[PDB]
Formats: C-alpha cells, sequence, structure tokens
C-alpha cells in the first residue's frame, strides 16, 4: 500500500519533466557526465575491421575477451550492476567477419540467451532463418541450427542449437528478436516492450546460473543501453525499500561506466523512464 505514494511521486516528475519540455537537457546532462575511458584495443589497426563504428569502441577495462591467442578482440562490454546484482554483455551487431567471434563469445561466456534489438537491414545474418541450413563458423569451429521459431507482431523467439565442433557440447541458445524497434527509435509502446523483457526474464536468461545475456542492436549502444537500463532499473525497484529512491539518471551513469554511450536519444531516455515506472506498477501492483 505504501508504494502508491511513491509511485504518484514518479508519475509526477516525470510528467514535469514532460511540461518542461527537459528530456533532452537531462540527457545531455548525462552525455556531459558520462565516463570517458580508454579503448586503445579497440583503436589499435588490425582491430580496425572488427568495429562496425569507428566511433563506438567497448573501454579496454569492460571489454569481452576472446580466448583466443590470436586476436582476442570483439565490440563487446561486460556490463557489472553490482547492487541489482545483474551482468549484461552489450555488444555491436555482429559484422559479416565477426559472426564467428559472436557465437565464441556466446559460447565462452556461457550465454543462455541473447537479445537482439535491430534488424538486418546494420547488422550481418547471423543466426540460421530456417532449420535445414545450419551455419558452420568455421573459424571458431561453431555450428549453429535454427530449433523453432515463436514469430509475434513485436518481437520473435528462436530456440538454436550451438555446438562446439571441437568438444561436440551441444547448448540451446535462446534468441530473443524485438523486431519493431528502429535505429535512434523507440519500441511499439512501453507494453510491447515490457512484455518482451519479461518474456526474457521468465526464460531463465537473466539468472547468475548461466553467463550473462548478450545484447545487441547496431552499435549495441542505443536500443541495448535502453533495454539493460529497464532492465536494472526494474530490479532495484524491486530490491529498495522505496522505489522511488530508484534514481535512473544515476543508474545510467553506473552503465555508462562500462559502455559508451548507452541511451542514444533524448526520446529513448524518456522512453526508459516510463517503461521503468510502468513496468514497475505492474510488478509491484
Ligand atoms: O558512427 C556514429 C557517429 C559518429 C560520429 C558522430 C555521431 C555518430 C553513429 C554510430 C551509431 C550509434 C548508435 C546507433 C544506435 F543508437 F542506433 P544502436 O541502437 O546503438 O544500434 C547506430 Br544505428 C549507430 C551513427 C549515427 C547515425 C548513422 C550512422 C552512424
Ligand atoms: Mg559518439
Ligand atoms: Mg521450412
Ligand atoms: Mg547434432
Amino acid at each position: 500500500a505504501a508504494d502508491k505514494l511513491e509511485f504518484m511521486e514518479m508519475e509526477k516528475e516525470f510528467e514535469q519533466i514532460d511540461k518542461s519540455g527537459s528530456w533532452a537537457a537531462i540527457y545531455q546532462d548525462i552525455r556531459h557526465e558520462a565516463s570517458d575511458f580508454p579503448c586503445r584495443v579497440a583503436k589499435l589497426p588490425k582491430n580496425k575491421n572488427r568495429n562496425r563504428y569507428r566511433d563506438v569502441s567497448p573501454f579496454d577495462h569492460s571489454r569481452i575477451k576472446l580466448h583466443q591467442e590470436d586476436n582476442d578482440y570483439i565490440n563487446a562490454s561486460l556490463i557489472k550492476m553490482e547492487e541489482a546484482q545483474r551482468s549484461y554483455i552489450l555488444t555491436q551487431g555482429p559484422l559479416p567477419n565477426t559472426c564467428g567471434h559472436f557465437w565464441e563469445m556466446v559460447w565462452e561466456q556461457k550465454s543462455r540467451g541473447v537479445v537482439m534489438l535491430n534488424r538486418v537491414m546494420k547488422c550481418a545474418q547471423y543466426w540460421p532463418q530456417k532449420e535445414e541450413k545450419e551455419m558452420i563458423f568455421e573459424d571458431t569451429n561453431l555450428k549453429l541450427t535454427l530449433i523453432s521459431e515463436d514469430i509475434k507482431s513485436y518481437y520473435t523467439v528462436r530456440q538454436l542449437e550451438l555446438e562446439n565442433l571441437t568438444t561436440q557440447e551441444t547448448r540451446e541458445i535462446l534468441h530473443f528478436h524485438y523486431t519493431t524497434w528502429p535505429d535512434f527509435g523507440v519500441p511499439e509502446s512501453p507494453a510491447s516492450f515490457l512484455n518482451f523483457l519479461f518474456k526474457v526474464r521468465e526464460s531463465g536468461s537473466l539468472s547468475p546460473e548461466h553467463g550473462p545475456v548478450v545484447v545487441h542492436c547496431s552499435a549495441g549502444i542505443g536500443r541495448s543501453g535502453t533495454f539493460c537500463l529497464a532492465d536494472t532499473c526494474l530490479l532495484l525497484m524491486d530490491k529498495r525499500k522505496d522505489p522511488s529512491s530508484v534514481d535512473i539518471k544515476k543508474v545510467l551513469l553506473e552503465m555508462r561506466k562500462f559502455r559508451m554511450g548507452l541511451i542514444q536519444t533524448a526520446d529513448q531516455l524518456r522512453f526508459s523512464y516510463l517503461a521503468v515506472i510502468e513496468g514497475a506498477k505492474f510488478i509491484m501492483g
């Protein structure tokens, strides 16, 4: 019962920011205040073709390393949210030459789920679209088979089998693909986004029994940042005595310690607030 007033305060605050048209100002404060750490490995000449965008790089301190002697580099970051007790890997959409690296990362990190928030057409077609046309990544010795998929209006869930060809171990990977979230846009609705997030949660993919979920979009910052921020803030609102004590700006700044550029537009920041308030009300209702 105590939560009613807390949610009223959150909704009032949201409405005050809307009325004043202050989302961009708050978003620019976040950009201004965001961490700046070196990305020396990302910038090595040998890695140029491993980055989709020159201007989007993983920090050295939080990058995911491939277990390779040859070249350990992938444009991917580990976001470790200590208070929420959740970790995520945020990565760019695989390139034609980094699909093997992507799946190697999924394997090595022991991930159970991949969350994709963009569409191919960018991003390489890194998973099989037909059961009978499996993919083999010869560079990393991995085989990937589409087992089934469930296509809904705003998202698709695929069951994939990932096989390490060296050991013959197989793992089930769940692919959660939100298909209606344009570059620098927002999801179809808070409801659509939350339904999707709740499906990811329900699947167990986010549990500490597994490696970190792999989340990507095109650059691995805007949509991926929005998704992870909302999830973390929802965790915190459930965990804390007072849900209104969760400061979404503060949480985003924390996440930006681990990867640059998380949340790419003022409207995405707005959306994150809206989705978190609505999701928390739902959960705590
Ligand atoms: O490379 C980019 C850039 C470079 C200098 C200044 C500003 C931006 C971004 C890289 C970038 C950064 C973020 C996203 C994103 F936000 F949409 P995401 O949700 O992370 O895929 C995308 Br798509 C792309 C860009 C933006 C528009 C067109 C092409 C490239
Ligand atoms: Mg930039
Ligand atoms: Mg068929
Ligand atoms: Mg088999």
